[PDB]
């Protein structure tokens, strides 16, 4: 079977584990321990393919840089995560882009920026014209997402394993 190996990036909090854990196992986990680091193996049928997602989900703990950029350089593509609620994650989206760009080599590479906790709409600090913009310039879909309400969870992971597909 098709093995997608799809990475979790973004900063603390932004909803990489809620996200994962939502798709997962239908669940919204709002205490998951912001340290840990895990995949997830899963088989799905992807436009009637049976395939298997392999999700990392990252928590920011790996500070060596050669490791990082392996652990990159493993995966074929990423959601870009950043809460709607925090500038300061958007912001920090572009760190995690020029990392992947600079290991992947490829501007195509399978990406979504995710906006999470669309459910908080009043407390939105980030609006949906600069984030769309964002990923105008960068040539990426934006998604916003809510790991709460399941709000399209399955359609980021589904349309990230897609651009897998097509791409490589
Ligand atoms: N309301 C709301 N809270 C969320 C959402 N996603 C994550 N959270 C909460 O935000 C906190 C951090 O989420 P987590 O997934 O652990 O962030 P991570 O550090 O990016 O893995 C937790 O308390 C979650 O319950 C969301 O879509 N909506
Ligand atoms: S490794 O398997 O021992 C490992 C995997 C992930 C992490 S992390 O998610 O805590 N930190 C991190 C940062 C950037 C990329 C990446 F994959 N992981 C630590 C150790
Ligand atoms: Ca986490
Ligand atoms: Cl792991
Ligand atoms: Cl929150």
């Amino acid at each position: 079977l098709a093995l997608h190996k799809v990475i979790m990036v973004g900063s603390g909090g932004v909803g990489k584990s809620a996200l994962t854990l939502q798709f997962m196992y239908d669940e919204f986990v709002e205490d998951y321990e912001p340290t840990k680091a895990d995949s997830y193996r899963k088989k799905v049928v992807l436009d009637g393919e049976e395939v298997q997602i392999d999700i990392l989900d990252t928590a920011g703990q790996e500070d060596y840089a050669a490791i990082r950029d392996n652990y990159f350089r493993s995966g074929e593509g990423f959601l870009c995560v950043f809460s709607i609620t925090e500038m300061e994650s958007f912001a920090a989206t572009a760190d995690f882009r020029e990392q992947i760009l600079r290991v992947k080599e490829d501007e195509n590479v399978p990406f979504l920026l995710v906006g999470n906790k669309s459910d908080l709409e009043d407390k939105r600090q980030v609006s949906v014209e600069e984030a769309k913009n964002r990923a105008e310039q960068w040539n990426v879909n934006y998604v916003e997402t809510s790991a709460k309400t399941r709000a399209n969870v399955d359609k980021v992971f589904f349309d990230l394993m897609r651009e897998i597909r097509a791409r490589l």
